[PDB]
């Protein structure tokens, strides 16, 4: 379960850190070309709206990375929720016997009030 | 004083009006022809800042004077203040009057305790 979705988490934070990176580097790129001659306006306005529509999905990218291991570590505790389950239905099992068998006894003590049935009771 | 400096700060708000006024309707013929041709971009890049430059003067001007108003209602109270001084100061003197008139009638009722001399101390 878990093992393998946090392995992808993990790999997304790698792939989203190298756009970063890339996307950096043409931010820079671009700044150190296009001021050289400002008027070839269309290649410094696209870059720029690239750049800041890379900055934008890393940003998005951390964050629903962020979300989603909330999701994965409610998850790794599948067993042991598992197991305090089992122990609780044991328990609810056992509580029933009790109670089944309080019942009868409360009805043998009405019935035939004997003292070993008051010590059955308690 | 204050009759002169009103009437330019009055004529000031006329005139920041007429410049925003003007700015916006070159904000507005610039939107609207500069789309019709992307490409010239120098054209449209100084015209937009050609009117960032205007609406930050006319909010200048707005609060400029916003504040020389405070100093114009402060100057016209002038007469009012100097009558109050006026009052005042013959209040002091007055005041100064009865003290040394109630000290020479200490010196009086002490030097001779008469009866009259109380009484003018009251």
């Amino acid at each position: 379960g878990s093992e393998v979705e946090i392995l992808k988490a993990l790999l997304e934070l790698k792939k989203s850190t190298a756009e970063l990176k890339r996307a950096t580097a043409s931010l820079r790129a671009i700044t150190e070309e296009l001021k050289k001659n400002p008027s070839e306006d269309a290649l410094v306005e696209h870059n720029r709206a690239i750049v800041e529509h890379n900055a934008i999905i890393v940003e998005n990218n951390r964050i629903i990375a962020a979300v989603l291991m909330l999701i994965v570590v409610a998850v790794g505790m599948t067993q042991e929720i598992k197991k305090a389950l089992e122990e609780l239905v044991a328990s609810t099992a056992e509580l029933k016997r009790a109670t089944a068998s309080l019942r009868a006894i409360t009805e043998e003590l009405k019935k035939n009030p004997s003292e070993d049935a008051l010590v059955e009771h308690n």
